[PDB]
């Protein structure tokens, strides 16, 4: 399938070169997979989600996304226009308040919730979790992410926006999950993206158009935007039968576009997420 005039990041993930604008992908489109978006919530009523999104859990007075961040990330995973995996099922878990903040204890509870809740959902092709959040190093936060991964969920986490080594941030520093840095449309490391040996992969993260609250759209930047590209890619590849939740991060790294990014510090992977789709 070909989506013309796609957001640059979608075009990038199906291309051997920057500077194109059509996204190419197998029409299976993540059908039969599920992606949990652990964030500020999801505006599931947005027409872009086509009834495929729903809120499954909140720790606050509402499950609504009063911020926009979670809706934007969910749109990059799976919206019809802005999403990588256009037929996946999206499940929102609201661990962050409407200012975008959340206690680590609530975030940990949300990860353990997903590890159990997947057994209440129909996801024959596999389960992914996208975590566009983080703070300073916490062994307990890392262990929660490791449990979620161990339970059979492909966990993708943001590297962070500190222009620093991600080893000092959580869950970015957990080795067993997929830690995602951000790149721009010219194949440069995004200026804010964390780096370091703990990164597994880069995805598009600067000037990413996606869904927003109030039935709207907007373009924003962050490792929060790169992470759902990778989460959606994992769901897409799992539906295709090319990999599993346990191995999807390593498969994405093995099949990535290699050596094409600039301003990557010595010792950080130079790997850009790529679907290897041959139309
Ligand atoms: C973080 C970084 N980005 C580059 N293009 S070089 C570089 C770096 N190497 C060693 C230290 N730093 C700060």
């Amino acid at each position: 399938a070909a989506q013309t005039n796609a957001p640059w990041g979608l075009a990038r993930i199906s291309s051997t070169s920057p500077g194109t604008s059509t996204y190419y992908y197998d029409e299976s489109a993540g059908q039969g997979s599920c992606v949990y978006v652990i964030d500020t919530g999801i505006e599931a009523s947005h027409p872009e989600f086509e009834g495929r999104a729903q809120m499954v859990k909140t720790y606050y007075y509402s499950s609504r996304d009063g911020n926009g961040h979670g809706t934007h990330c969910a749109g990059t995973v799976g919206s019809r226009t802005y999403g990588v995996a256009k037929k996946t099922q999206l499940f929102g878990v609201k661990v962050l308040d409407d200012n975008g903040s959340g206690q680590y204890s609530t975030i940990i509870a949300g990860m353990d919730f997903v590890a159990s809740d997947k057994n209440n959902r129909n996801c024959p092709k596999g389960v992914v979790a996208s975590l566009s959040l983080g703070g300073g190093y916490s062994s307990s936060v890392n262990s929660a992410a490791a449990r979620l991964q161990s339970s059979g969920v492909m966990v993708a986490v943001a590297a962070g926006n500190n222009n620093a080594d991600a080893r000092n941030y959580s869950p970015a520093s957990e080795p067993s999950v997929c830690t995602v840095g951000a790149s721009d449309r010219y194949d440069r490391r995004s200026s804010f993206s964390n780096y370091g040996s703990v990164l597994d992969i880069f995805g598009p993260g600067t000037d990413i158009l996606s869904t927003w609250i109030g039935g709207s759209t907007r373009s924003i930047s962050g490792t929060s935007m790169a992470t759902p590209h990778v989460a959606g890619l994992a769901a897409y590849l799992m539906t295709l039968g090319k990999t599993t939740a346990a191995s999807a991060c390593r498969y994405i790294a093995d099949t990535a576009n290699k050596g094409d990014l600039s301003n990557i510090p010595f010792g950080t992977v130079n790997l850009l997420a790529y679907n290897n789709y041959q139309a």
